[PDB]
């Protein structure tokens, strides 16, 4: 599959997605119109582990890189195990500019 990633802007309210790769559209079944401007949490559902979601919150708070695995859902409701890579990206002034989130689909341990 093509590379699945989104880029968020934490200088906007609730860190919305401002770019979604074609691979992300493919992986999640959503259209670019249905993704842009929302927080990445929209992929979570009932089976998503809340301890892992907390770990994500904390990494985003402390602006630190993290890799977690967690259950997400496609538009039509299919489960998929998301090995999610989050990385802060700072400008040359050392100010947080974006977050990049890269998803790999599958059961990875
Ligand atoms: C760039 C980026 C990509 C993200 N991608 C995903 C994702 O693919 N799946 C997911 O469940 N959460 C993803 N998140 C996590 C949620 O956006 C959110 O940070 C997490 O649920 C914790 O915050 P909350 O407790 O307010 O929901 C991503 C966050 C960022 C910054
Ligand atoms: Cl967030
Ligand atoms: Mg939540």
């Amino acid at each position: 599959m093509e590379k699945s990633f989104v880029i968020t802007d934490p200088r906007l309210p609730d860190n919305p997605i401002i770019f979604a790769s074609d691979g992300f559209l493919e992986l999640t079944e959503y259209s670019r119109e249905e993704i842009l401007g929302r927080n990445g949490r929209f992929l979570q559902g009932p089976e998503t582990d809340q301890a892992t979601v907390q770990k994500i919150r904390d990494a985003i708070r402390d602006q630190r890189e993290i890799t977690v695995q967690l259950i997400n859902y496609t538009k039509s409701g299919k489960k998929f195990x998301n090995l999610l890579h989050l990385q802060p990206m700072r400008d040359q002034k050392g100010e947080l500019q974006y977050f990049i989130g890269v998803q790999l689909d599958g059961e990875f341990i």
